[PDB]
This record gives structure tokens, C-alpha cells and sequence, in this order.
């Protein structure tokens, strides 16, 4: 047995699910979700120079400990990869989330101030920018095109051989916080992988859910949607119900097991363990914020946590919604009344309500935007749940991207009135901030820089009031300890959907009729 319960079928696949299995590779080959072999060996080369960036890297802090050149040498150091990549299913041009692991005697200072300029060095590096001060820290690059996201953790140990495995919960002894917080991720992965039984089936399968997950909008965790992790956990369950299937039948029974769901029953792997260290467990007996979980997927790695903390009572709707959409359709599609491509059509967010919120974040520079963006979107969620409670509001749906858009004002007077939500007739263009202050890294108008996120309202049964729930936010987003009065600042404006601007229809995509 695979998992905590019976399976559903240990049956063969049938001859007919082997056909719907090749024609779902080859709608996911149609939708270009495989990269070029050439970019994989790309791929494999950045790796193993990082690793041997790595070993010099520790081998060099060790000799400036006055470690002999023997010891030195057997200091060690290894890279570790996790997320998207480890798992297998990454698309062309995606990121590789990677953690260099080191031992006791190389530091979170090291790491930044050492391996840093190492990288810096390399003509082979580009786009390298250090944040130390993120949740985990992080030094975010690209080495020959490739884009990474390097973490770091040390442990206690003397040496890091480089066939050292992250499983033993013990290696946790003695690790800084924020080393044990980058650990996770890599023990994550490497559990999922170990606890389904077929990990070719499971592949396949991620690929196609995580891509309709995109294609609908409820792929992003910071506003409530499952992330990739989560996702693929969902995923991984419904392989252990499965172990003898082909990937077409675990995506065509995912969506009815998952809706049909006796939540908030937990998404469990394996059994929650306990560990050598002194820190919470994920326990709704114990803890009421556990307890409120509403969808709770918990990662099997000790210690296990909830990857879906964010849902709200609106996108957990949506959420099964789209499943039960999925399941009827996925149901045509396995008695060959529909294509796969079926199950991949694109929301329609931008079509579907009548009343819109618009949530905009501005500032004075990109660089400022960049970050203050970024605390906006973060705070969406409380938004979504205030909303919720009026009595009007059915539901509060959020988008899971914003719009960027630059104004040249012609005064400080109108571009203070734009930032402010007095944009009336100010033109502007559809940008990108991230891409524009990385251009000006690697180099009388007053711009404006805005990134808007929107949330759609389904409305009760039989004007709209959200003064409470604007004030609310206003002062929520404001407390955040780098908001900058003379630089930022945040408003909300209601939006019917004839009011929608041309941004949020893609390119070549019709307007609501």
C-alpha cells in the first residue's frame, strides 16, 4: 500500500487509457511545455559549475581559518536542487530553485560576503543580486542564461561529502533558523518523490494539473490559490490511490476525489512525525491557526506545515468550482467526446463579473515600486476576507497577477494625483517595473509607477459599501515597516467591467461583446 489509506484501483491500465495517456503527452508537447534537450544539457552544466564554485567557495573559508590544505580539501560543500526542477517538471526558461549546503565552519556572513563577489567574478553571471533580508535569504542570478535562485544552509557537521543525503532529521541539530527554514524545501521535494509509487505517472500528471491550474488563474499562493508545492502534493495523494495507473487516469479521477473531499481533513503523504527539535507542528488540536486551515495540504518533511495557509473561503470556492468543471469535462474526455485541450482553455476572469475591485500600489521610483508592490499584493488576502463579510459580497475572487503602468506626468502636481487614485485622463503605457530597474542595473517628465491587482465580486442573491474594508486595507498596507510616505501610496476604486482597461485582455483577445 502507497499513503495513509486503501488504494481506489490497483488495476492495470486498459488499453484504451494507454491511447488517452499518449494523447495527453501530446497535447502537452502542443502546448510547448517540454524544453529542447539543449537546454536541459544547459541546464546540467550551470549545476556542476556551481558546484564546483561551491567546493572552492568552502575551500577557500577553511583556508582562511587556517585550515591545513588536507583538511581544507576535505571540507567539502554540495548543491542541492528543489522545487519545480528536482520534481521534474519545470517549463522552458523556468528557474532552477537551488541551496548550497556547507559545513559548520562556513557562515550565513560567508555566504554573502564571500560567495558573492566569487559569483560577481564570473563572466558567466549576470542579473546577480544579493537579499539577505528576505524570509529566506537568497542570492538570485543567472549563469549563462540559466536563472537561479541560490539559498544557503550550514550545518553542524565538520565536512559536507558530496554524496551527502538531507533526510535525517537529525542534521537539523544545531542549525541556525533560517538554515533550517532553507533545508525545508529540499526535504520536501526529496519525501514527495520517495512517497508515490510511480514517479514517471507522477511527472506526467503535475505537468498537465499544474498547467491547468495556470490556465484557469488559481496558481499563485501569495493571494490564496495552491503554489507549486501544493499542487503537487495534491497531485502525489491521488498517485497513492492510484499506484498502478497511467498519468491519464490519475489527472481524470484528481478532480472529483479532491472536490469531493471531506475537508478540512487534511492532505497527509505519510503520518506527521515528530523530531529532535523544539518548534511546532502542524496540530489543529493544539493550535487554533491550524485549526482554521481551510484546504490543508502539510508537507511530510519534518517539521510538517500547512502549504496552503492563504485560503480564503473565496478562493477555496473557486477552487473547487474549477474542479468540478474540470471533472465533467475530463469525464467527456476519457470516452473520446472531447481533445485533452479541452481541460486547458483559459479563465475568463475579465469576462465573467460585472463589478470589479482595482487595488493599486504606486510609487515615485521602480526600485520603490518593485518592493511595495510586492507588500500590496501580500495583504490581499485579508482584503479578500474583509470583503466576504459584507453582507452585500458573495464571494471576493482574486486575480493572480498584477498590471504595471508608468505615467510621464507633466507636474509633481499630477503625478501626486495619480499615485493617489486621481488618475483620470493621465496617459500611460504597460510596462514592466522588475525588467525596467533590472535594464538600469546592468546600464520635465515625472513618472509614476503603478502595479494594479484586481478582484472580481459576486454579489448576494437580491451602491456597494466598502468603506470599513478600504480604510482597513489603507492602514494595514501602511504599517509595513519600509512603507515611505514621501514615496508610496496605495488605492482602491470599484470598476464595472465595460471599465476594464485594455491590459487585462492578451494580446489578440476580444474585448466582452
Amino acid at each position: 500500500q502507497w499513503g495513509i489509506t486503501p488504494p481506489i484501483s490497483t488495476a492495470p491500465a486498459t488499453e484504451q487509457e494507454n491511447a488517452l495517456n499518449t494523447a495527453l503527452i501530446n497535447e502537452l508537447k502542443n502546448q510547448n511545455l517540454f524544453e529542447s534537450p539543449a537546454e536541459s544539457e544547459k541546464r546540467v552544466k550551470v549545476l556542476d559549475e556551481l558546484q564546483q564554485i561551491t567546493t572552492e567557495f568552502v575551500k577557500k573559508v577553511s583556508l582562511a581559518k587556517h585550515m591545513n590544505e588536507k583538511m581544507a580539501n576535505e571540507a567539502g560543500g554540495k548543491i542541492f536542487t528543489y522545487g519545480s526542477y528536482r520534481l521534474g517538471v519545470y517549463g522552458p526558461g523556468s528557474d532552477i530553485d537551488t541551496l548550497v549546503v556547507v559545513p559548520k565552519h562556513v557562515s550565513r556572513d560567508n555566504f554573502f560576503q564571500d560567495l558573492e563577489p566569487m559569483l560577481r567574478e564570473r563572466e558567466e553571471v549576470t542579473d546577480l543580486a544579493a537579499v539577505p533580508d528576505a524570509y529566506v535569504p537568497i542570492i538570485k542570478f543567472k549563469f549563462l542564461g540559466i536563472s537561479i535562485d541560490l539559498i544557503f544552509a550550514r550545518l553542524s557537521v565538520p565536512r559536507v561529502p558530496r554524496d551527502l543525503e538531507l533526510s535525517d532529521n537529525n542534521l537539523l541539530k544545531g542549525v541556525e533558523e533560517r538554515c533550517v527554514l532553507s533545508l525545508n524545501g529540499t526535504r520536501v521535494t526529496d519525501q514527495i518523490l520517495q512517497l508515490v509509487p510511480n514517479r514517471a505517472v507522477f511527472k506526467h500528471a503535475l505537468r498537465a494539473i499544474k498547467f491547468w491550474a495556470q490556465r484557469r488563474a488559481i496558481y499563485a499562493n501569495v493571494v490564496g490559490f495552491p503554489g507549486g508545492v501544493a499542487w503537487a502534493m495534491m497531485v502525489a495523494r491521488i498517485c497513492q490511490l492510484y499506484p498502478n495507473a497511467v498519468s491519464s487516469v490519475i489527472v481524470a479521477k484528481f478532480f472529483r476525489i479532491l472536490h469531493q473531499w471531506n475537508w478540512p481533513q487534511p492532505i497527509l503523504l505519510k503520518p506527521i512525525e515528530d523530531g529532535p527539535l523544539q518548534v511546532r507542528i502542524w496540530n489543529p488540536k493544539l493550535y487554533p491557526s491550524d485549526k482554521a486551515h481551510r484546504m490543508p495540504i502539510i508537507t511530510p518533511a519534518y517539521p510538517s506545515m500547512c502549504a496552503t495557509h492563504n485560503i480564503t473561503l473565496s478562493t477555496q470556492t473557486i477552487i473547487l468550482r474549477e474542479m468540478v468543471r474540470a471533472g465533467e469535462i475530463a469525464d467527456q474526455i476519457m470516452v473520446k467526446a472531447l481533445p485533452w485541450s479541452a481541460l486547458f482553455q483559459k479563465h475568463d476572469f475579465f469576462h465573467r463579473y460585472k463589478h470589479y475591485l482595482t487595488i493599486t500600489a504606486a510609487a515615485k521610483t521602480a526600485e520603490a515600486q518593485l518592493k511595495w508592490a510586492g507588500l500590496v499584493e501580500s495583504k490581499l488576502r485579508h482584503l479578500v476576507t474583509r470583503l466576504e463579510l459584507v453582507d452585500a459580497i458573495a464571494l471576493a475572487h482574486p486575480f493572480n497577477k498584477g498590471f504595471d503602468k508608468v505615467y510621464n506626468c507633466s507636474s509633481e502636481e499630477e503625478a501626486q494625483q495619480v499615485a493617489s487614485g486621481v488618475t483620470l485622463e493621465v496617459a500611460y503605457e504597460s510596462t514592466d517595473h522588475e525588467k525596467l530597474a533590472n535594464d538600469t542595473v546592468n546600464e520635465q517628465i515625472f513618472p509614476v509607477y503603478t502595479t494594479t491587482c484586481y478582484i472580481g465580486l459576486e454579489l448576494e442573491k437580491k451602491r456597494l459599501d466598502i468603506s470599513w474594508p478600504t480604510q482597513e486595507f489603507y492602514e494595514l498596507c501602511k504599517k509595513w515597516d519600509k512603507y515611505d510616505d514621501t514615496l508610496m501610496n496605495v488605492f482602491i476604486k470599484n470598476t464595472k467591467n465595460t471599465a476594464l482597461p485594455d491590459e487585462v485582455f492578451e494580446p489578440g483577445e476580444e474585448r466582452p461583446k
